[PDB]
């Protein structure tokens, strides 16, 4: 559409607050003019009290709601206005606009609104619900902010409510917000907060916003209120969460438009009370001065003031407002010296001089200043240059009616409520630093000042006098008489406001901006007064929505923003692109011109002089000039300030410069204009310097980062770097510090001196101890670095940060912030940086910060790591990091070239039954599959395929499997994936593709060993995870089906570089070894992500170079488009929230019509992010835009879902996937996503391996997750990210994939490295060595230290050690170094294994398995775990003790601690049978203990705790069985039996002492107390009273029936062979026999136990008195078994024994037979 560049200087209201659209001004009632020839006097009488309306009453506090009476104490009766508003405010949620006269007591109105909100959260149980809500009170003045905080604090204190001011800071704001229910603050402050884009972390709980002095709209600051409200309203649209707006305004024209602006219903929430509703009727007098001359005008003024004080003698109190703090005393002195006169009126004011209050004001002469002179006369002064004691004194003496005449500053009017009867305002002229001139006093100030006239309980009438220049009388008449119209200044600030809305992402283009302007006060005002705003009535008539004017305004502003490089704007499409300068400009609230200035002048080599100059050139200061009259003082100041102000003479630039230096130096000033200018530059200075800091930090300029950060800290602490750091402690006597400075010696030394030596050094021996204290209060960090080379271009750094200093809540508060800076050898460039927060609770703990730095092969000597405080001056530490001794890894070879072969057809596979698996899906294989097709399908040799996830590597493995099936139809193939999820997917796919169609056997290995051996027996294709195949193939010497396998396929072998990688490496190695120790070679096919060193993997696995295919990530068949989006927010919650809008924009930009997966860190974020995508969609007025079916069509599917929110989001086209959903529900959401019915799915990270789903676009929402064990957020494994990115692939539908990674900025570089380029992997087996060595020693593959050294040579470790020595901590790549290092490895491993009694070492060479080592190898348990068992187990060990011991296993170390899990585990700790002693709830072993007890009690838990419980239960059995073996091996009966009982009761999920009938499904608790029992005697199988005593389910009859046909049936015979022929010391043989009725079909049935187990039994012989286990055997039943138990007989042959038969599965099946021997 046509755009016109406007002249904005034409359309703006120049006069700002002083602008009057007003034409005439009509004076109320009778009114009159008196011409005194020095001036004219206009009188306006009080207005009469309009009679009451029908059903209207002043409303005593007793009548307003119960809970609300508190806070209103001290008030017996609500004010008239307040009474009319009390129903609207308290009983409705409607938005209100209240226009009231000055003085109307709006505080109580706002308070009623607040009390309405608070009243929802009453929480009748306790006091209040504090964390459910937040209230925001916006006030225009800092003084008023402080006042309101005090007031609301006192009045609401009864409700247990925190009310607080918001003081400008990065972090302290964040957590002081969280603790605060009522935040009081200024418009631009809340603007700065809600600009940050992660704004919702502050605003999400805000239910109420009160705008005080909303007529500020008319002021030059008004556009801030416009931005605030526009933003809030639109956000209410987008979150669908309601927020109430309350405006409070003066009585002025246009108020109905202000009502429209705030969206208040005129018939509901609009209340306008004219001046007559004022609670104290006000008489007005307007003086104005005829002509221009000098002192005569001021003399006239003083005369007016005196004449008017005189008319109130001992009668009333007079408050007089002056515009300077020195003028308070000047005028108050002038007036009482004018009171001497002819015959003195000097004290007519207290003629109550019979000493009354007269000696109260004269007893108060213990005071200071000008007060001491004035007070005994009843005169006083009030300003901000006084002190809280003197100001409180003046206020108190004026409130007690002691002080009669009080002269003061506006600060009093805003800051405290103290009305006088009479108010005189002198001159209405005030200095404005930002306008740089003297100007007419702000309208808000006049209103607030005259609002102090008359005292609500003390006065029948109030009075006020406004002394002004004669011209300008009509303005103040207009203002106070309700004729000065409220207009919109938005045109003035439009470009900055537009930029802020672009940065937030609320405006993506010109059209969005037009719609945005539609929310502004400007839109309404332009509609209703087009001519005033420069619009033709013709235009308006043809364009009622002002499309043209809005588009023009926006075009103009966008050209301005584009010019100054805050935004990229093309005039054709009208799209906007945020820039970094724009983002900083918005965030730090700096004007766009300033940003262009900084961007021009800022450079890496900028000096400090030039830095001060650049700051001085900020456009915030553009109206400042140097006056002649202040020149001299500037000169003096220039002399005492340290930084040269270069030869710029006094132009404004140098004036600003010197004023800032002087502020830093704390020089005192005289000139009032010079002082005002100083306060103005310096209050802005912190923000501006912080902006320059962020610019240069993010550009990587080290020197200027240091300078600017320093300047920030200097401006905040008001001291130069030159001075003593101890100045930053305010409690330190300043001459002690000056003493320290004058000594001239490094501050650093002070650290190492004792207090005696310190006091000695400073010549102040008395002070040495305190100074020592403060030296050690000063924040200090110690730094440790650990270098691991990754590639020739990349090093990994672990920075260990150790706090060395004493924390003080008074000094350091809740946290301390630092910057980690990684700089080059010349300290000119910041190579890496990140924010680091040291929290108070986590102090004294070490912190580990991991990051990656670039290096360049002509390697420097060193880099530098500086850790620098964000706040404190001269608080820093530097760590050199030396590259001298570094060995860069070996250059990795080029990737395999992708040759363009013809896209080979499915027919090249020559078997048609094979081709029927493919031809339906596709005609041709992709380039990766064609290039490799010959080698894998046609050859027999080992092959490596590297390629980006989604290159279709799986059917390469399928090629190999088909060839195997051609070679031998009975052949055996084993397949390995690191992930169980991957295994199950591959299982479903390959079961269909092989077992169904090709009719071979396809099996998936399970937890249990025997059934897995059985499956390995049956299997043509065997799917497994590494540990399952590990426990299987350890015994390969004795297992031939392990030996004979035709094909070994290992998938995702790059996972060797990850956690659990060592087991993968070990089993692959073992397979290579087996292959070379036997006749018929086992083939190896390895599939991987693109690896930088593929050769090492290939060689390791036996692949020739021709059989090695390693493809670069950019040859991925469906080309990927990757975008990495950085967010500089260290706080994860805030970062996540700030990602919400980028997620949506990513969807609508990169994949508007096509399917989209969004991955999020956690369960709750799935739901949240889905709901956001929902509401945001709806708020583009495009809803169901992601629903590509009819809502009706889904219903039959949605009825199958349990989750309400999921039903709702699915109705809108957005599904989600988290661990809390059932497998069915998950499959359902997947099916719906795949069919294209829903366009968007949001999945938690834990499901990324378990999703069979593809998208056009994958969005990764953050990269980090909480680790509660280290109390920190940690990064995603690169493998998870690679899989996730791999999910955007659709070869049939799409011509490309698209992926957007949104991560913390400090992480961006990392992802640019290991995503675009191929991934290096290393081995971690050298930290895992013990269990594997132990295993191979138990099978006697390692018989000695040489055997160990040779075992290592089959590993990937062996290859990588000479490739990247420094990574493994080798000091050379030589064979000498390799042999040495491997020898130390072998040595320490074998030694540790011996100390744990796992192995035996003879002659320092030979090794042998001991008992524990064999246990650990058999049950697959870590050596430290069985070592621990053997140490903690004894003859006295019981059930409780056994649970406590097994929970302490090493397997359970890896149980995670999630965010705020300590609370939930504390509550769970209170709900369990066994209390834990002083438990730490971030302890995974405590957690597993509690979850074990939880599982026994059948307590249901959160989804995460449930999955954790699953993982625990999996290995619980093997741990228990190990305890049994250890316990019996020591010959202890009772604890072993206890262990068996624990095994049963862990399997069936029931406790030790309880009804045995709980095993039967659906039976619970109080169901029946029926008989008062045993499932064996309950089943004499009857038919019986199942009707009579039960609660009768139809389904559970079938399930219980299914249980009893499974549930163990057993009877036992035994003979001890050759009874009495056995005599002492000789063999005793007890033969036991198991034969059964109702033979076995199916596994053990244990619904609550996750894995599918086998029945197993212990036949035990023991003496039940001496607690001696005399013999033991373990077996399985099936049909029949023979059981022989042999043991040695004692002397004196009368001896009595016991025979126990116990299960591992069920309870109640235990049997005992007593007997006798010899
Ligand atoms: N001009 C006054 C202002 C202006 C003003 C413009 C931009 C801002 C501002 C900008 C950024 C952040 C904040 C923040 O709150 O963090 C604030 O703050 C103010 O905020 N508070 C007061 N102001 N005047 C005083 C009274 C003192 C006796 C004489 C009459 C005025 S109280």
């Amino acid at each position: 559409a046509p755009r016109q560049v406007l002249d904005l200087e034409d359309l703006v209201f120049t006069q700002g607050s002083h602008f009057m659209a007003n034409k005439r001004c009509q004076l109320p009632d009778g009114s009159f003019r008196r011409q005194r020839k020095g001036y004219e006097e206009v009188h306006v009488p009080a207005l009469k009290p309009k009679p009451f309306g029908s059903e209207e009453q002043l409303l005593p506090v007793e009548k307003l709601p119960k809970y609300a009476q508190a806070g209103f104490e001290g008030f017996k009766t609500l004010n008239r206005i307040q009474s009319k508003l009390y129903r609207a405010a308290l009983e409705t949620d409607e938005n209100l606009l209240l226009c009231a006269p000055t003085g109307a007591g709006k505080t109580n109105v706002a308070l009623m609104c607040m009390l309405r909100e608070i009243g929802k959260h009453i929480n009748m149980d306790g006091t209040i619900n504090v964390d459910d809500f937040k209230i925001i009170y916006i006030a225009p003045m800092r003084s008023l902010v402080q006042e309101m905080v005090g007031s609301f604090g006192k009045r609401l204190a009864t409700y247990g409510i925190t009310v607080a001011e918001l003081t400008g800071d990065h972090q302290l704001c964040k957590e002081e917000i969280s603790a605060t229910q009522i935040i009081v603050c200024t418009p631009e402050k809340w603007d700065i907060i809600t600009r940050k884009g992660g704004e919702r972390t502050y605003t999400q709980l805000v239910r109420l916003i009160i705008l005080d002095e909303i007529h500020l709209l008319h002021d030059d600051r008004g556009p801030v209120l416009e931005a605030l409200v526009a933003r809030a309203i639109r956000n209410i649209e987008m979150t669908q969460e309601d927020v109430r707006l309350i405006g409070l305004s003066a009585t002025l024209p246009n108020y109905e438009d202000v009502a429209t602006f705030l969206r208040v219903d005129p018939a509901k929430g609009l209340f306008y009370f004219d001046n007559s509703f004022r609670p104290v009727p006000l008489e007005q007098t307007y003086v104005g001065i005829t002509e221009k001359k000098a002192i005569k005008r001021f003399q006239i003024m003083n005369e007016i003031v005196y004449e008017k004080i005189m008319e109130h003698a001992g009668k009333n109190q007079v408050l007089v407002f002056v515009h300077s703090r020195k003028e308070t005393g000047k005028t108050a002195r002038a007036i009482r010296d004018m009171c001497l006169e002819k015959d003195t009126l000097g004290l007519f004011l207290r003629e109550g001089s019979a000493s009354t209050e007269v000696l109260r004001t004269e007893a108060e002469q213990c005071k200071n200043l000008e007060l001491k002179d004035l007070l005994p006369y009843g005169f006083a002064i009030h300003h901000a240059g006084m002190t809280r004691v003197d100001r409180t004194l003046v206020e108190d003496l004026f409130a007690d009616k002691h002080i009669q005449v009080l002269v003061s500053t506006a600060t009093l009017a805003w800051g405290v409520n103290l009305p006088a009867h009479t108010v005189i305002i002198k001159g209405t002229q005030v200095y404005s630093p930002e306008k740089g001139r003297w100007t007419e006093l702000g309208a808000l100030d006049i209103l607030q000042m005259l609002g102090r006239a008359g005292r609500p309980q003390y006065d029948t009438k109030g009075e006020g006098i406004l002394i002004t220049s004669h011209g300008e009388l009509q303005y103040y008449l207009s203002l106070l008489n309700q004729q000065l119209p409220i207009e919109s200044q938005m045109v003035s600030k439009l470009p900055d406001m537009l930029n802020a809305e672009i940065v937030l992402g609320n405006v993506q283009n010109a059209k969005d901006a037009v719609n945005w302007l539609g929310y502004a006060y400007l839109y309404i005002r332009m509609l209703r007064s087009p001519t005033l705003y420069g619009i033709s009535h013709d235009d308006l008539k043809g364009d009622p929505l002002l499309d043209q004017r809005r588009l023009d305004l926006v075009h103009t502003a966008a050209l301005m923003l584009d010019k100054n490089n805050l935004v990229k704007y093309d005039k054709k499409t009208g799209n906007f692109q945020v820039t970094e300068l724009g983002r900083i400009a918005s965030h730090y609230y700096i004007t766009n011109d300033t940003v262009q200035t900084y961007n021009q002048l800022l450079k890496p080599t900028l000096s400090e002089i030039e830095l001060f100059r650049v700051f001085s050139l900020s456009s915030e200061f553009k109206n400042i000039t140097v006056r002649e009259e202040e020149k001299l003082e500037l000169q003096k100041l220039l002399e005492r300030v340290p930084i040269p102000v270069k030869e710029s003479i006094e132009e404004p630039s140098a004036k600003i410069n010197v004023l800032l230096q002087a502020f830093i130096s704390q020089l005192k000033l005289e000139g009032f204009a010079l002082m005002a200018d100083m306060v103005y530059v310096t209050q802005s200075a912190g923000r501006l310097m912080r902006a320059i800091f962020e610019i240069v930090l993010n550009r990587g300029w080290a020197q200027l980062t240091d300078k600017t950060l320093n300047l920030c800290k200097m401006i905040d602490k008001r001291m130069w770097q030159s001075m003593c750091p101890l100045r930053q402690f305010r409690k330190l006597p300043e001459e002690v510090v000056k003493k320290i400075e004058k000594k001239n010696f490094p501050f650093e030394r002070l650290y190492d001196l004792n207090h005696n030596e310190i006091g000695e050094l400073i010549r102040m021996p008395k002070m040495g101890k305190t100074i020592h204290k403060y030296v050690h209060l000063f924040p200090k960090l110690e730094l440790s670095v650990h270098l691991q080379p990754i590639t020739r271009s990349t090093l990994k750094v672990e920075l260990t940060i150790t706090p060395d200093f004493q924390w003080d809540e008074k000094v350091h508060g809740s946290s301390e912030a630092f910057w980690i800076l990684v700089e080059d050898v010349d300290s000119e460039v910041i190579l890496h940086h990140e924010y680091f927060l040291l929290k108070a609770k986590y102090a004294q703990d070490e912190h580990l910060i991991t990051f990656f730095v670039p290096v360049f092969e002509p390697l420097p000597p060193q880099y530098f790591i500086r850790v620098v405080s964000d706040r404190w001056l001269s608080c820093e530490t530097q760590l050199p990091v030396s590259f001298r001794h570094l060995i860069l890894p070996e250059k990795y070879p080029p990737p395999t070239e992708l040759l363009d072969l013809q896209p080979l057809p499915v027919s090249a596979l020559r078997n048609s039954a094979f081709e029927s698996l493919y031809q339906d899906k596709f005609p041709f294989f992709n380039p990766i599959q064609t290039q490799v097709f010959n080698t894998v399908y046609n050859s027999d040799d080992n092959v490596f395929v590297g390629a980006p996830t989604g290159s279709g590597k799986t059917i390469c493995a399928e090629f190999a499997i088909l060839r195997m099936l051609l070679q031998s139809s009975e052949g055996r193939c084993v397949y390995i994936t690191p992930m169980e999820a991957l295994a199950e997917q591959v299982y479903m796919d390959w079961y269909e593709k092989f077992q169904d169609r090709l009719n071979k056997k396809v099996v998936l290995l399970t937890g249990e060993t025997s059934t897995d051996l059985k499956l390995l027996g049956k299997g043509n294709i065997i799917i497994s995870t590494p540990e399952k195949w590990d426990i299987l193939s350890r015994r390969w010497k004795q297992r031939k089906n392990v030996q004979n396998i035709n094909l070994f396929v290992v998938d995702e072998v790059h996972l060797i570089g990850g956690e659990n990688g060592p087991v993968l490496e070990v089993i692959c190695s073992r397979m290579r070894y087996i292959s070379s120790q036997i006749e018929r070679p086992i083939r190896i096919v390895a599939l991987s992500s693109s690896l930088s060193n593929a050769k090492d993997v290939a060689h390791w696995l036996g692949c020739s170079a021709t059989s090695t295919f390693n493809f670069h990530p950019n040859v991925r068949p469906v080309p990927l488009e990757l975008h990495i989006q950085g967010f500089n927010i260290s706080h994860t919650q805030t970062r996540l929230l700030s990602m919400a809008k980028p997620v949506y924009h990513a969807i609508t930009k990169h994949s508007p019509k096509k399917p989209v997966i969004v991955f999020v860190p956690s369960r709750k974020q799935t739901r949240l992010t889905a709901i956001d995508i929902l509401t945001t969609c709806a708020a583009d007025i495009q809803r169901q835009r992601f629903l590509h079916c009819t809502e009706k069509d889904l219903i039959p599917y949605l009825e199958k879902l349990s989750d309400s929110t999921l039903k709702e989001t699915l109705l809108n086209g957005v599904g989600y996937l988290h661990e809390g959903l059932s497998p069915m529900e998950r499959r359902l959401v997947e099916q719906l996503f795949s069919s294209g019915a829903i366009q968007v799915v949001v999945a938690s990270r834990s499901l990324c391996w378990g999703m069979n789903v593809a998208a056009h676009l994958v969005i990764i929402m953050d990269t980090q997750y909480y680790n509660g064990k280290i109390h920190a957020y940690v990064d995603y494994p690169i493998y998870d990210v690679l899989q996730m990115v791999g999910h955007a692939n659709r070869p049939l539908q799409d011509d490309e994939g698209r992926c957007v990674i949104m991560c913390q900025g400090s992480k961006k570089d990392f992802f640019k490295k290991f995503l675009y380029e191929p991934l290096p992997v290393e081995s971690h087996l050298d930290h895992c060595m013990h269990d594997h060595f132990n295993a191979e020693i138990v099978t006697k593959t390692i018989e000695n230290k040489q055997d160990a050294v040779d075992y290592l040579t089959w590993t990937f470790l062996y290859r990588r050690m000479t490739q990247n020595p420094n990574y493994y901590n080798l000091q050379g790549i030589s064979h000498r170094h390799l042999s040495d290092h491997l020898s130390e490895l072998v040595e320490q491993t074998l030694s540790d294994l011996e100390q744990s009694k796992c192995i035996s070492i003879e002659d320092e060479m030979d090794v042998a398995p001991l008992n524990l080592g064999m246990i650990a190898a058999y049950y697959y348990i870590n050596y430290t775990t069985i070592e621990l068992f053997s140490m903690s187990l004894n003859a006295k060990t019981k059930v409780r003790g056994l649970i406590e011991i097994i929970s302490n296993a090493a397997e359970y170390e890896n149980i995670p601690i999630r965010h705020h899990e300590d609370n939930l585990l504390r509550q769970l700790a209170q709900k369990v049978p066994h209390k834990l002693n002083n438990p730490k709830f971030n302890d995974p072993h405590v957690k597993t203990n509690l979850l074990l007890q939880a599982h026994l009690s059948r307590m249901q838990l959160s989804a995460e705790l449930q999955s954790d419980t699953e993982e625990i239960l999996s290995k619980a059995i093997r741990l228990i069985q190990a305890c049994v073996d250890v316990l019996s091996s020591n010959g202890w009966l009772s604890p072993a039996l206890a262990a068996m009982e624990l095994a049963q009761m862990v399997t069936q999920a029931m406790w030790s002492k309880d009804s045995y009938l709980k095993q039967l499904p659906h039976f619970t608790s109080e169901h029946i107390k029926r008989c008062t029992e045993s499932v064996f005697d309950i089943m004499e199988m009857e038919d019986e009273e199942r009707n009579a005593l039960l609660q009768l389910t139809d389904s559970q009859i079938a399930d219980v029936a299914r249980f009893c046909n499974r549930y163990p049936n057993i009877e036992l015979s035994y003979e001890v062979v050759d009874k009495d022929s056995i005599r002492s010391g000789g063999p005793v043989v007890v033969l036991v026999q198991l034969e059964r009725e109702e033979e076995v079909t199916g596994p053990v049935i244990a619904p609550l136990f996750p894995q599918k187990r086998e029945e197993g039994w212990w036949v035990v012989i023991g003496d039940a008195k001496s607690n001696s286990l005399i013999s033991i055997k373990r077996l399985t039943l099936q049909q029949k078994a023979k059981v022989k138990l042999d043991f040695v007989a004692p002397a004196t042959g009368a001896h009595n024994y016991t025979l126990y038969f116990m299960s591992d599965a069920y309870m109640g099946c235990d049997q005992e037979y007593k007997f006798s021997v010899d």
